[PDB]
């Protein structure tokens, strides 16, 4: 067929009940993730192909960058809790990978401050139990699918995108194939 299990996607042999419809994993330390977000704009082009009523979820992972990596999973929980993902994603990626000015939890905090989140609001969230459970959700979702690398995308807890089975010559064309495949899997 045009879309074949084992080529544009793989099926999980151990399906995950109750999983978010479209679930993306990344790390701010992850070089292809930087590309996905800053150059390819994958999340955004996928969103534009999703049928109505399918929600999109994005989680950070702990397994890159050690201690700072974990701080970033907690910061991403804060980002989600405050609804400020679209204001901190670019400066966090650039702070970790471009300028390398993010080396501590305080430097992460500075990014939010500069993005206009009040210090007091940031600190309150950072320490909140709602953020703790949001950290727990990110960790559980990754655990559920035996997640060992990023970027990664899963559809309905049963299909995993396989971008390596795709032409990267043209970046536009790669992105739309990626997005079209998520739509296909969504309708499965």
């Amino acid at each position: 067929a045009q879309y074949e299990d084992g080529k544009q996607y793989t099926t999980l042999e151990k399906p995950v009940a109750g999983a978010p419809q479209v679930l993306e994993f990344f790390s701010f330390f992850c070089p292809h993730c930087y590309q996905f977000e800053e150059v390819l704009h994958i999340s955004d082009n996928v969103k534009k192909k999703l049928p109505e009523g399918v929600k999109m979820t994005k989680y950070h992972v702990n397994f890159m960058g050690g201690d700072l990596g974990k701080d970033l999973t907690q910061a991403w929980a804060v980002a989600m809790a405050l609804g400020v993902e679209d204001k901190v994603t670019v400066p966090l990626f650039e702070g970790v990978q471009k300028t390398q000015t993010i080396r501590s939890a305080s430097d992460i905090r500075d990014v939010f401050i500069n993005a206009g989140i009040k210090g007091e609001e940031y600190d309150a969230a950072w320490n909140s139990f709602v953020v703790k459970s949001l950290v727990a959700q990110q960790e559980k979702a990754a655990a559920d699918v035996q997640l060992r690398g990023v970027p990664a995308m899963f559809v309905n807890g049963k299909y995993q995108l396989n971008p390596q089975g795709m032409d990267t010559s043209n970046m536009d064309v790669f992105v739309q194939q990626y997005a079209d495949t998520v739509k296909y899997l969504s309708e499965k």
